[PDB]
């Protein structure tokens, strides 16, 4: 049984005074809200300043939007620490709107860190390929925390992936400060726009959201990581076609760079069956074992 | 006082048959010998192959480099196992001409590495200088272990630097297997063709070679490093006016992307007086400050 977001607790040991606050650059932004780059002083040292995130909303929010940003504060607290997710920091629910201060990462998005891959010797694809593998590793594992926390992240993608320092991935959710309306990866399906390409087939055709559709989406992930950031399947537009070719069983080839067990992953997270993918948990195992198998490579 | 490489042990505890190597690809070559890559198998568990690598002479060397070989094997038997130093693995002095087994590092020789980084964004340019930040520090605790054991390395430059799985750096010598005849980094000073550019005045003029002209060397390192490769005092020759401008006092300039306190450290290894130069152990500790602040950077 999956989180209510609604019903879990906030501790006010996350409290943290806003005029200690010192706003920069903003990191992304759509119709409602946006995450803020951001100097917190005193938030874990008394003495010193660090930098974070902040998300918060526009004036146009609605009661829904602001509902959904402190059900995203519950999430968080709820899930505590993980080294592969954006950790919650502290926030600011008194004195004005909601605030949620994150960890900051200080290299970006994934997909945009890939596309300049590919803007761009077998010593320079080895070394590549192992900082993919990384990737795939440590989205695999913060995946694998999230599942055993009963939570289900509903658009996994690159473009939620982001790097800090030492290559490490984090995963986020911009959510309500992305700009989906002028993304065209988000496409209009019913009442929302959706990352249909990402998308599970029961969730597409049912709007069932679960641990196995999660998978899914992390086999596409795999696929524009090893893609170097491409979109997923390049030049079909997303309509009637497209979805009669996946109720069909239709999959997107290996991309050119994947390792063979690689490619068998993405294959296996796209299984009609939802029973038939692997867990985030089995998947963990599965990349342990090819990274370990990689310092035999040469 | 630096060791003689002579009067060092051979323990034949490192003795491994010749017959179990498998020879490939030649990583090196110069006149008199060369460094190839190779299968080992059983080399450290019974039933297991891994690749190595091995330095061989050559049917014209003579009674001089074969004491040289066997040099570097007692060498490197005596200085022990660091994470940052080609590490020997195993030897074969019995059966015919040595051969010296070591660690193969997958990713070839910093120079190399550095010269195809600059033959191509602030995300980018950060993420790079994590990595060159990381390289300066490695090397520096390479040779800091080095001097620890009374050693001197006499010829550090990137060119005698490996990368290889996670980014790691391990200081090498090709020696005999570097073509110098055909290195334009090698220029004839009297009766040898020396890497005078990295040398420190008193070993060009007094050939001595000490602690401190190491350190000389890791300075000029330090510039090729963040110069992305390229050579050091560009446009000079070699020739009457480049001894007496180093004489004088003259340097190069800092590199346009070393951090400042990257570039003091420069200076600093190259201060005429050899006694005024900070040892290995020092510029850890600095290079450690300056990791540690780095995450401080956005
Ligand atoms: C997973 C479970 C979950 C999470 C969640 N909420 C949730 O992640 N919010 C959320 C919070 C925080 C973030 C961010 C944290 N750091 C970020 N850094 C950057 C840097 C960057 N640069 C671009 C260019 N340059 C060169 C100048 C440098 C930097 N561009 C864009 N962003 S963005 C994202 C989303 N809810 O559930
Ligand atoms: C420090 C104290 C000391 C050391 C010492 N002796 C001492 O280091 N010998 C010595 C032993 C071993 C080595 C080497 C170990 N691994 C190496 N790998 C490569 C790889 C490479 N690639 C190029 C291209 N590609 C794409 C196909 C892949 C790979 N190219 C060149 N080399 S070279 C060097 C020198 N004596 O004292």
């Amino acid at each position: 049984v999956y989180i209510d977001p609604t019903q879990l607790p906030y501790d006010h040991k996350w409290e943290f005074p806003r005029n200690r606050l010192s706003f920069g650059k903003t990191l992304g932004a759509g119709a409602f809200g946006k995450v803020v780059e951001a100097t917190a002083y005193g938030l874990i040292k008394s003495d010193a300043a660090m930098t974070v995130a902040v998300k918060m909303l526009k004036p146009s929010a609605h009661l829904t939007e602001r509902e959904a940003l402190m059900s995203e504060l519950k999430v968080l607290s709820y899930l505590g620490n993980h080294m592969n997710i954006v950790n919650l920091l502290g926030a600011c629910t008194i004195g004005g709107p909601t605030l949620v201060i994150t960890e900051y990462c200080c290299y970006g998005d994934l997909l945009n860190f890939l596309r300049r891959k590919r803007d761009s010797e077998d010593d320079e694809l080895a070394l590549d390929l192992e900082d993919l593998l990384s990737f795939s590793y440590q989205v695999a594992k913060g995946m694998a925390f999230l599942a055993s926390k009963n939570c289900i992240h509903r658009d996994l993608a690159a473009r939620n992936i982001l790097l800090t320092h030492g290559r490490i991935t984090k995963i986020c959710d911009f959510g309500l400060a992305r700009d989906i309306k002028n993304d065209s990866n988000y496409v209009v399906k019913g009442n929302a726009r959706l990352p249909v390409k990402w998308m599970a087939p029961e969730s597409i055709f049912n709007c069932v959201y679960t641990f196995e559709s999660d998978v899914w989406s992390y086999g596409i992930f795999l696929w524009e990581l090893f893609s170097l950031g491409s979109s997923p399947y390049p030049g079909m537009p997303v309509d009637s076609k497209f979805y009669k070719m996946i109720k069909e069983g239709f999959r997107m080839l290996s991309p050119e760079h994947a390792p063979a067990e690689m490619y068998d992953i993405m294959k296996t997270c796209w299984d009609a069956d939802p029973l038939k993918r692997p867990t985030f948990k089995q998947i963990v195992q599965l990349i342990e074992k090819q990274i370990s198998e990689s310092t035999n490579h040469i």
